[PDB]
């Protein structure tokens, strides 16, 4: 039936609906730190949210999305490799059923508890929807979580949680700050990737920050709460709903750092 993430629709099936989950630029890909280079014709990232506006977060029975007015010009992603500003229009998460598993991008093969998706759209492009028909439509910043100190900035994410467990279930979620996500250094490796679940659109440039955030046990615990079904079906925690990484190819991946 529809795509998930269990035996018999999961990540290794994706490809009968989704001819492109084989293609030459999918995402996510393993960062051999060694491999990168670093890259001197980037420019300083810009990451501008203290005009975020959050609006809601949903269930969609694949993770949960908190997503923002993207209407105006209000919380930016500019400089690195990208050309442009792109525009902040929702985050997620991806996490594992264990600490030890999560992350869909990999450093060196090694899985972060799980994986923070800030996903932005380039604005010559008008709308969201026009923008995933473009090569650089769109820009997602990566960040992984490990399991240690509790981040204060998520807790308000966290606490939410019980009021969209299962599948089409949202909650208004206003005056939320992205900013309490974002970690120290602004260190990153960029490479031009696809989305991580269906439709697999390879119209992404990926900015995947060095550096993690780390959140408390019984924070990504409650992640592990939620639901992939709907309210009046059977239960099927929403756990490991992280695509593992697929083939780099032709594709080199650039460090901002030396
Ligand atoms: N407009 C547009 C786009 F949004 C994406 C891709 S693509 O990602 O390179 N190729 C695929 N086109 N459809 C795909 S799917 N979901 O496998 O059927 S992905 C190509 C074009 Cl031309
Ligand atoms: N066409 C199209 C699209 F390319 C993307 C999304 S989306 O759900 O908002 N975006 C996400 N889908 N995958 C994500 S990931 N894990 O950041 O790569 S972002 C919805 C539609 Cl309808
Ligand atoms: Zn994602």
């Amino acid at each position: 039936h529809h795509w998930g993430y269990g035996k018999h629709n999961g990540p290794e099936h994706w490809h009968k609906d989704f001819p492109i989950a084989k293609g030459e630029r999918q995402s996510p890909v393993d960062i051999d730190t060694h491999t990168a280079k670093y890259d001197p014709s980037l420019k300083p990232l810009s990451v501008s949210y203290d005009q975020a506006t959050s609006l809601r977060i949903l269930n969609n029975g694949h993770a949960f999305n908190v997503e923002f007015d993207d209407s105006q010009d209000k919380a930016v992603l500019k400089g690195g490799p990208l050309d442009g500003t792109y525009r902040l229009i929702q985050f997620h998460f991806h996490w594992g059923s264990l600490d030890g598993q999560g992350s869909e991008h990999t450093v060196d093969k090694k899985k972060y508890a799980a994986e923070l998706h800030l996903v932005h759209w380039n604005t010559k492009y008008g709308d969201f929807g026009k923008a995933v028909q473009q090569p650089d439509g769109l820009a997602v910043l990566g960040i992984f979580l490990k399991v240690g100190s509790a981040k204060p900035g998520l807790q308000k994410v966290v606490d939410v949680l019980d009021s969209i467990k299962t599948k089409g279930k949202s909650a208004d979620f206003t005056n939320f700050d992205p900013r309490g996500l974002l970690p120290e250094s602004l260190d990153y490796w960029t490479y031009p990737g696809s989305l991580t679940t269906p439709p697999l659109l390879e119209c992404v440039t990926w900015i995947v920050l060095k550096e993690p955030i780390s959140v408390s046990s019984e924070q990504v615990l409650k992640f592990r709460k939620l639901n992939f079904n709907g309210e009046g079906e059977p239960e099927e925690l929403m756990v490991d709903n992280w695509r593992p990484a697929q083939p780099l190819k032709n594709r080199q991946i650039k460090a901002s750092f030396k």
